[PDB]
């Protein structure tokens, strides 16, 4: 009946290791129990009380939506699903009555709830989850790999987008999720990868994970580097994972013309870019990427879990065991000392 949890009990910095009753699964619920749970950048904006988790989080609540886990328990109602099942969570709860839901762009539903923000989380011993959002998972997959499932959905439907086999690539940004993207991006024939990124540890990972080049932005110029490298013709394939203003603007000048864009990041505000020069003069393909294509995405990041190709170990930098270090997991996040973190449970 008791379970631990890591809770934002309160409005304020950080978080409270509680023990609280396990909770039961209602009509449409399944309850897993968890196996492995990651730290997402989301989880860290919630722990440091940000404006954004101040206008949108309600304590207390069960923080982390990242997770592997094995079904313990059934609600009524819910078919499909059986006690013992491995699987893993998807975030975005959709209405399934909108326009963006009716033509199947789920990931943009107009009503979306998301699992571990609107509701309680998976940094516990036990979740309750929609039995709609539940993905299951082949048993050959770690459970360390397969609590990476969402942020590398965001990553697949960044570098997938559109064609990348034997196309030359730059990734800006090599904090987790382009860490992610250089996996994918390799895994899927991509080359040169080339890879921006001020952090020389998180530079230094991008290279382990398999970059082909790795360029500091602070003391290179990008865009020249990037010339010499596709002999002045630029890339075919620019993947925006930073959210940094000047990081958008140099892809922008480094793509080939008529080349194909992906925007992840998110940027500290409203940026100010030659639309005219380098977007329109240059016939650009520009996709922004929110969410996961629901289910495609998942279908595709658990054949490539499979298929051994994707290059991770590397990415999981810390890997604990239960929650009782929850604060030393964080404050290393904070410091950019991180790939990603993964609590394992016993
Ligand atoms: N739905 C979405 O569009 C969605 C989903 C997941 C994550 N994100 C966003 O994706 C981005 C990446 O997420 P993360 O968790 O990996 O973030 P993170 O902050 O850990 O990493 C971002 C990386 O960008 C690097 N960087 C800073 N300035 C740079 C520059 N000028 N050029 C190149 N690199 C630079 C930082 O050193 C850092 O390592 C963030 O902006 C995040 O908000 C968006
Ligand atoms: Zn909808």
């Amino acid at each position: 009946e008791k379970m631990v949890a890591i809770m934002k009990t309160k409005p304020g910095y950080g978080a409270e290791l509680v023990e609280v009753d396990v909770p039961k699964p209602g009509p449409g619920e399944v309850l897993i129990k968890v196996l492995a749970t990651s730290i997402c950048g989301t989880d860290l904006h919630i722990y440091e009380w940000n404006e954004w988790a101040q206008s949108r989080i309600k304590p207390p609540q069960i923080m982390g939506h990242e997770v592997a886990g094995e079904v313990v328990e059934i609600g009524p109602g819910v078919e499909g699903i059986e006690v013992g099942d491995y699987v893993s969570v998807e975030t975005h709860i959709v209405c399934g009555k909108c326009y963006a839901c009716r033509r199947g762009q789920y990931h943009v539903c107009q009503n979306t709830k998301i699992f571990g923000v609107d509701t309680d989380g998976v940094f516990a011993e036990y979740a309750v989850v929609p039995a709609q959002n539940i993905w299951k998972n082949p048993k050959s997959i770690p459970p360390e790999y397969a609590t990476l499932q969402e942020p590398l959905g965001n990553a697949v439907d960044t570098v997938l987008a559109g064609p990348i086999s034997g196309k030359s690539v730059l990734i800006t940004g090599a904090g987790p999720l382009g860490l992610l993207g250089i996996a994918v991006a390799k895994a899927s024939g991509a080359y040169p990868v080339i890879v921006s990124e001020p952090s020389d540890f998180r530079r230094e990972l991008a290279k382990k994970v398999g970059a082909d080049y790795v360029i500091n932005p602070f003391e290179e110029d990008v865009v020249k580097e990037v010339m010499d490298i596709t002999d002045g013709n630029g890339v075919d394939v620019f993947l925006e994972f930073s959210g940094a203003p000047k990081a958008l603007e140099q892809g922008l000048q480094a793509v080939t013309p008529a080349g194909r864009v992906s925007l992840l990041g998110l940027y500290p505000g409203k940026v100010t870019i030659d639309f005219n020069n380098l977007i329109i003069f240059k016939a650009l393909t520009i996709y922004g990427i929110t969410g996961r294509h629901l289910w495609e995405t998942w279908y595709t990041v658990s054949r490539l879990l499979q298929s051994g190709k994707l290059n991770l170990d590397p990415i999981i930098t810390h890997k604990y065991k239960g929650f009782d270090k929850y604060e030393e997991a964080f404050e290393l996040m904070r410091a950019g000392k991180t790939g990603k973190v993964v609590f394992m449970l016993k």
